[PDB]
C-alpha cells in the first residue's frame, strides 16, 4: 500500500542549493508556498531545508484534508527539468523531527503582500 | 552545527533487528552512501537504541557535510532517515575506536 495522507509531507526538487544564486530564496519559496496552500486550507508548519541536496521542503496543514489540498497544488510543477514530488511523512517522525509543530494551530500566511 | 560525524535516525527499529544481517546491512549502506561523497572512516549501528540510530564519522566535514545532505530526509526502508550532526569530543567518548580510524571503510 502507499502511506496514508496525514498533517504532514516533504517536498522534493522545489529547488538545488547549488544552483541557487538569489538571496532570500529559501524565503521566497517559503512565500510561494504558503500563498499557494492559502488558496486551499492553509498551512500551520513549513521548512524549507536550504542544505537538502534534493531541495526539500516540509510542511504540516491544519489537518489531513488542507494537507493533501496543499500536496495536490503543489506536486505538479517543474524546476530546472527536475519535477516537485510529495511525500507524507507520518506525524512522530515529522514531530520527531520538527517538535514545535506538534503544537502548531496557527495558519500561517505569506510574509510578502 | 556541521562536524564530521552525524547520528542517522529512523535507519531501523526492533523489528528490524529480526533478520540476520540487518546491521551489518544497514552499516554497509550509509558506507556506500559516504563513498559517493566523502567516505566514512568509523560507522556503528546502536542495535540497542530505540529510535533506529546509527552512529557515522567522515574522514572530513565536507565529506560529512555531503553525506548528510544526501542522507537527511531521504527515504530508507519506508522510513524517512533523519540525520543530526553529533559533536565531534561527543562522538569519540561514545565510540572510543573512532578517534584513531582513518582507514577508509569499505563494504563488507
Ligand atoms: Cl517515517
Amino acid at each position: 500500500v502507499q502511506p496514508l495522507a496525514t498533517q504532514c509531507f516533504q517536498l522534493s526538487n522545489m529547488f538545488n542549493p547549488q544552483t541557487e544564486e538569489e538571496v532570500g530564496w529559501d524565503t521566497e519559496i517559503k512565500d510561494d508556498v504558503i500563498e499557494e496552500c492559502n488558496k486551499h486550507g492553509g498551512v500551520i508548519h513549513i521548512y524549507v531545508d536550504k542544505n537538502s541536496a534534493q531541495g526539500n521542503v516540509y510542511v504540516k496543514c491544519p489537518s489531513i484534508a488542507a494537507a493533501i489540498a496543499a500536496v495536490n497544488a503543489l506536486h505538479g510543477r517543474w524546476f530546472a527539468g527536475k519535477m516537485i514530488t510529495a511525500a507524507y511523512v507520518p506525524l512522530p517522525t515529522y514531530h520527531n523531527l520538527f517538535p514545535d509543530s506538534m503544537t502548531a494551530t496557527q495558519l500561517l500566511v505569506p510574509s510578502r503582500r
